[PDB]
């Protein structure tokens, strides 16, 4: 009907990324066999962690381990209903987005003070997003947590468009950093946009299947494709980095 | 009566810090507009994270997300009763007290070996404190976990009064470190004192409202005021740090 | 009978490590009184954290805090039954095995890029192992999570047998690193072997008592004895390290 249909959107959006993460793992391992030790191999190891965390996350959601029903508060578009929350996505973003930040930070050769603060701000972003999805008592707190999460996000992007970009400029990865950083701000902006537009925020799109697929498509560009671009440039520019 | 009264203590002690953390965020952002890039801006970014974690924590407790009832074991002063545990406080101390340690560690220019161990010992302190509050099976374990937590605390203070202080002495922040470190050991000693004296330990003070307010007052000095002192000295001593 | 017997295996395997961890703490503190500041004292502090995390973990399992019943999926050897899962072991490995990696990384003087990736891969190993034990919906996911965990394990061992070993060779701890790294790969291989052979995997050994004792014996060599060897060599080689 539309529950046949809704359950077919959900499972396919999970199984596709279990597949592509696994392939990405296999491709990145293959690519590491051609990379010289040093700062190259160190970026490769951090990058390989991105799809390994990702496949664990989708196995988490698929196995039911990291999914639950959350009752939506009054004034929510779906007030009084139990929607299935893919809260495992927030959990695993917490370990996967620092992996990305570690790769970008190694590439740009950022200072470690900056690295810790960004990864800390990034873990803040992820966790308050989880609080936003888990909050049932009042609609106000759901968006309060959303706004606070955006504040951490703003700290993460600010450090990239300034401090880390400056560091890549004096590390000789200035150009490749520009591309990944353009790619990071555009795709990462998609997630709070999917949150607001979709079932958990405004619920202008009410399918849990659809918003799940939106996240899954974002995961394709922000994890696997992003990672693939990084490694390819690295295997082609091993002097500039080491 | 006294439940009117008890619920008025609890909500005010949460809402006050949601307010002051938010103001502190606004004030620290304002203050960052005058700070030169380098080690100054890096201390500022770490410091700004302190009240952003704090407002998320109080929103967590206020929204009911991170509060539960814990049945107290036999021999507890309130044996057989369900007290409301603000366990969200332990959770968030785990992410906020490393922020403080990061700021103090950047300021003193500590070695990274020391930084990791302290933050690890500090996360140990926080987590076993949570275990102490969550344990229901026996009073012995509650204080066992308490004592172990104090052992991590002792590791954290030892590194500050020696290794990090020595590092600040050869970093030229020797004096400002002295003040913050005096301020840190005094206020941080308050938390295990509030734990023992209040409802969760000995329960010589049995109000959950009151012990919550005690923590909230400690949070005012150990997060916002502490942070405000750091930033002010930094905006006045930007050569010494960079 | 055999539940008298089974509950006697479980409690003794927990209480023995609460005892030996506590003794180990006392012995390592004593040993730190003779260690010179610098890279020596920094390895000592990281090492002391190993048994302090360990005693908290066993107090967690003993107090019932971090133990639950998991219903085993169809096709499991114990399909349809509730076995007691010592999931607290996975939780605490997550904070204790980075402590070990920190000590080995300080000793070998590894690069910080390598340190973060290994500790990240190691936390991945631990967490997906927990997912493996917690998964109830299907036997496939339990071993899927197992295989993914082994992939992180493989990343951790690879970095040790190459990158960190190379770093110890140019740090002068080349020899002591060889011994600890031989000791680490052998003992760490025991844990996924106990997982597969014991109640949670294949259940060729079905006692929860017995598999718990297997883990406890592994904890004796991989935490306390390992740590004791490190400190002894350090107190005897303080020039080579500093
Ligand atoms: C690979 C996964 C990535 C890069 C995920 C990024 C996720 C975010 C940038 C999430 C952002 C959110 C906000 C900024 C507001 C609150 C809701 C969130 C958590 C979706
Ligand atoms: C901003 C929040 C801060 C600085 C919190 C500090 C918390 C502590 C120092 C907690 C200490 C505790 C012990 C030492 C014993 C067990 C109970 C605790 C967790 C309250
Ligand atoms: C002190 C505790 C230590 C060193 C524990 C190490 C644990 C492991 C190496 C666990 C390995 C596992 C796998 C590789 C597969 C999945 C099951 C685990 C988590 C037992
Ligand atoms: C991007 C942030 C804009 C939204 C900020 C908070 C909006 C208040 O909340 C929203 O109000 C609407 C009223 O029916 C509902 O449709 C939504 O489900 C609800 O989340
Ligand atoms: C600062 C640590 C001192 C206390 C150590 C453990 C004390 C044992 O426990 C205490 O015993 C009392 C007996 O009624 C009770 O009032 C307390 O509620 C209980 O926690
Ligand atoms: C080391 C990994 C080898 C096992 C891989 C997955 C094995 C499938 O699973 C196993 O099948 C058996 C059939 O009865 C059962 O005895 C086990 O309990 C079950 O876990
Ligand atoms: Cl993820
Ligand atoms: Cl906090
Ligand atoms: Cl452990």
């Amino acid at each position: 009907a539309a529950a046949v249909r809704e359950n077919a959107l959900l499972s396919s959006s999970l199984w596709v990324n279990v597949a592509l993460a696994g392939i990405a793992i296999l491709v990145f391992v293959y690519m590491g066999r051609t990379i010289r030790p040093g700062r190259p191999r160190l970026i490769w190891g951090a990058t390989l962690m991105i799809p390994l965390v990702s496949i664990s996350s989708y196995l988490g959601l698929l196995s039911g381990l990291t999914v639950g029903m959350i009752e939506m508060p009054a004034g929510h578009a779906l007030a009084g209903e139990m929607v299935r929350s893919q809260w495992g996505r927030y959990l695993t973003w917490a370990l996967s987005t620092p992996m990305i930040l570690l790769a970008l930070g190694l590439l740009a050769d950022v200072d470690l003070g900056s690295l810790f603060t960004v990864i800390a701000a990034d873990i803040g972003m992820c966790v308050t997003g989880l609080a936003a999805a888990m909050t049932t008592s009042a609609l106000l707190f759901r968006w309060a947590f959303y706004a606070i999460s955006c504040a951490f996000f703003v700290v993460v992007l600010s450090a990239l468009v300034t401090d880390w970009a400056a560091s890549a400029s004096s590390a000789g990865t200035a150009e490749i950093f520009d591309t990944l950083r353009v790619l990071t701000v555009v795709l990462w902006l998609g997630y709070p946009i999917v949150w607001a537009v979709g079932v958990e925020g405004l619920a202008l799109v009410q399918s849990v299947g659809v918003t799940s697929w939106a996240y899954s498509v974002l995961d394709v560009f922000a994890k696997y494709v992003f990672a693939f671009i990084l490694l390819r440039w690295v295997a082609n520019n091993e002097r500039t980095v080491a």
